[PDB]
């Protein structure tokens, strides 16, 4: 157990230098709890806290025997959520509930934790490993991330108004939602090795979740932002968390694993409420800032002018697919 | 799933008044992340973060169908850990991984979460519920607690010196560690209804973990404290996390569930490395403060003068049981 944990512990320590000299630097003293130096850079700060797991994507990792990217998924889900209040991610703790202390599994998990932490700019400051074979049939990974945002700079969605521009940033793929549906629909029929548009089914299902920290932090530092939505459970329904105004959108072509799922009988109205459908993060900006917002985001990832916020209330119209959510 | 989650969300919203006006008050704005007001009460603050779970105690809860105390266990484990750096607990998020969105189970879990939050003085500000029947055989409950400690007031263990007094605070019972051993040893032999000293075996195994926030916060604000150890996994071995110095201890009588376990053949040296054996929390203070520390702690719970820190580096001698760990 401790021997398996050594790989995670040593990797976590290597991420401390990501917050060296910055807000959130780990104190690295004492025991039982991690310490983060809040500092005085932020005059009147709010602390932002999120909690997110990977989901049954970890069952795909276990099936194929490739565990070196689920740490990226866990970190991505948490830090991408933190962005949605306008916070800069600082640090993360992991909850790792496992059926056995398999040292090879833990070593691989640590590799992805390090890569995800590097990309998100966060230190992994502690966590808990619970070996519970009676309770866990596999390797469950979740976490809690902490960020910081100035009072007065919190982005809630309250400033969203009709006419605002809606911009989508491409996902890397399926990310970490809808895997239960995808696993049940596709794996018995096709097999994990099935080749679809140049990639095996398991590669489509295990593609690591994209991390949006760098584009979004650059965006909020450069333009006024009215809303930020990480596209997770519920798909486009997450936009309704930001505002009661409506949306009229043109969504990107249905491609990759989403096309295969649709071709296996899942209707589009359901797909847009389950899968990210190619858009992993959506920003809402005053229409005056649309061009500059799209240019900042496009420097990092393929991004899309999706549409507008509408005076019509509550509805999400995906116009090029004839769908209303 | 939304029906079942409503039970916990409603209860968590009711805990917000526990931090109303105090440091750590939650903000009623935003989504995706919880927001905590750090305030001006602290001049140079460290943010303290812990992650801890209930363990397979939740399998006893599921066996008997009584879930309204495992939330106390989860909150207690986290806030008791936070105390060990000298931090005042502020807020908590829960990670709830379940085999199904059972509304009666969630309703019961919420009751214990509320009771634990009230006893610990923390707000429950968010969390994740993950419905994953292929991965979770039961209802797994864990969480992360956040607290605050002034930079100069961190209790590190660095100040522990030979001659320091070692004081134990009684546990409420088995707490949340050693349940795998207790379940495997006792349940098939005796049955959950087996009556021992007036309590059924499941009542012994499910007894909620004690919360030490009140005595420890009073202690640190009154006397010089050199070390604080919540007795969790590893039992007395947790004392070795605080210092390289040794310990000479007299442990309390073996009673209750620990006596039944001992009489079923578990050796005492193993027992002191697995179970809390009646001592849930240990403090280390200068010898001159021993009587004051005992008086403060004894206002709240039965407490023990256990012994002294020794120059015998790295050893824990339990001399009244002839044991060295």
């Amino acid at each position: 157990t401790a021997r398996a944990l050594r790989e995670i512990i040593r990797t976590a320590r290597e991420t401390f230098k990501l917050r060296k000299g910055k807000v959130g630097e780990p104190g690295d003293i004492g025991h039982y709890a991690a310490l983060l130096d809040i500092g005085k850079k932020y005059q009147n700060p709010y602390l932002a806290m999120t909690t997110d797991g990977v989901g049954t994507k970890v069952l795909v990792a276990e099936a194929v025997g490739k565990f070196d990217t689920i740490g990226i998924d866990m970190i991505a889900m948490n830090v991408n959520d933190l962005l949605c209040v306008g916070a800069e991610p600082l640090a993360l703790v992991d909850y790792f509930a496992v059926k056995e202390p398999n040292e090879e599994v833990f070593k691989q998990v640590a590799k992805g934790l390090y890569k995800g932490a590097e990309e998100a700019g966060v230190a992994i400051v502690g966590g808990e490993t619970a070996v519970m074979p009676d309770l866990i049939n596999g390797y469950d990974l979740a976490g809690t991330a902490i960020g910081i945002v100035e009072k007065g700079k919190v982005i809630t969605g309250e400033r969203i108004r009709p006419g605002d521009s809606v911009i989508g940033i491409s996902s890397s793929g399926i990310h970490s939602n809808g895997l239960t549906l995808a696993r049940k629909l596709l794996i018995p029929k096709y097999g994990l090795d099935y080749e679809y548009e140049g990639r095996k089914l398991w590669e489509w299902l295990l593609e690591p979740t994209r991390i949006y920290v760098r584009p979004i932090l650059e965006l909020i530092n450069s333009v006024e932002v009215h809303g930020l939505a990480h596209i997770t459970g519920g798909g486009l329904l997450n936009l309704k968390r930001l505002t009661n105004y409506g949306f009229e959108l043109e969504m990107p072509p249905i491609e990759g694993i989403f096309k295969l799922i649709h071709e296996n009988g899942v209707p589009l109205d359901e797909m847009f409420r389950v899968f990210n459908m190619g858009v992993g993060f959506i920003v809402v900006v005053p229409q005056e800032e649309k061009e500059e917002a799209l240019e900042i985001l496009s420097r990092h990832y393929k991004s899309y002018e999706l549409g507008n916020v509408t005076r019509e209330l509550g509805k999400i119209k995906v116009k090029n697919y004839g769908i209303t959510l």
